[PDB]
């Protein structure tokens, strides 16, 4: 369904851009930004993220996620808050600007933090003698480039249920290269030949359209 | 050699961390800035990073490469435009603010753009349902995880000289799955088996420190 977003930065407008198509509310209390927020897509609600009502007449209820992005530290926990006064089941994904606030994010109920200097700082050190890296990160990342990253979740009474990573062997199938598996908030990187499959896993792929596709079809559950 | 930081932020404090142990120089206005470099290992030099004789100060000319973060993609590219007088040649890596100033930060001189909040952007479209992304790309790039992703280039006289992708076989050999080859300006992710090696290509991998070492020594 919907998703939610307090707070306008040059992270949430290219955020929107890979959320067109989607129904996305975005409360903030600047209204310069409504020109921008709307032609990217999104309905502008002109409001307090930090607080409950405002939040409540962005749709934070029921919402799929809320993404939220303020330049305060203190603000940004108190919208975590007051979203959590609303909707305790709603994912909560917050921006940080500094290392040390991250965890203040985490105690305040934010399901995951992303933290762009973290990511751009470490870019930078990897970039010393080739861009490479940075190449891959943009790549994989770019909606539609040649190949690209993509999750796909391994669905109850599915085909792969069970199986081992060893027996699937994904890749010679369907030619995408799994980067790792995701299984109760944890990523498994490299899984081993005797990693069990489980519905509910997130598989974690680097591929083509093609590739994707295929892997769809071979971990489809045998259901009418 | 040696390393230039341009710029204090956020950014270039994590690179800074990162580069533990390596020689840098931090080039910026406020003094205040310091004390947190010296701390972090890092040699301050206390100037304007837009005034080509305080980037000489910083030793620029000669430096293994520029890293440049300033308050805003003006004084980047003023920055930029400064070392290219000084040294052509040296590589350098500049943060974008905006997606709109990347291409003038590449004709200023900028030999790679980083637009953290293009990565953020994305990441925060694909973390709407879970994280594993987004965990994916900020595990990945630490210098300190288990299983991190590495480059490694094919040396010289290479035994992968000529080899194909396919008889390769560096996952199994190895341990280490390959998610790419950089050859000159191009990066080739999941190269088809018939892909064959060069002396100075670049295998971008992931994989434990062990499995890391394994590949090291089985292209030479």
């Amino acid at each position: 369904r919907h998703v939610v977003i307090c707070g306008w930065s040059e992270s949430t407008l290219e955020c929107l851009r890979e959320l067109r198509g989607s129904e996305v509310f975005v409360l903030a209390e600047d209204e310069n930004v409504r020109k921008k927020v709307l032609r990217s897509g999104a309905n502008f609600v002109h409001g307090d993220p930090t607080r409950v009502s405002d939040l409540e007449k962005a749709n934070v209820r029921g919402a799929r996620a809320v993404i939220v992005d303020l330049e305060s530290d203190s603000e940004t926990i108190h919208c975590i808050l007051g979203i959590r006064k609303i909707d305790e089941s709603v994912r909560i994904i917050a921006e940080a600007e500094r290392y040390e606030n991250i965890e203040q994010l985490r105690m305040a109920g934010a399901d995951q933090v992303i933290s762009p200097f973290v990511i751009s700082g470490r870019l930078m050190s990897r970039s010393i003698d080739d861009g490479y890296e940075a190449m891959f990160v943009q790549d994989v990342l770019a909606e539609e480039s040649t190949r690209r990253m993509v999750e796909v979740p391994i669905p109850e009474g599915s085909k792969l249920e069970g199986v081992s990573v060893l027996d699937a062997d994904i890749h010679d199938v369907t030619g995408v290269i799994i980067i790792g598996v995701g299984r109760g908030d944890e990523l498994i990187i490299d899984p081993p030949r005797d990693y069990s499959f489980r519905a509910g896993d997130i598989i974690l792929g680097i591929g083509k359209p093609e590739e994707i596709e295929r892997l769809k079809n071979y971990i489809s559950a045998l259901v009418p």
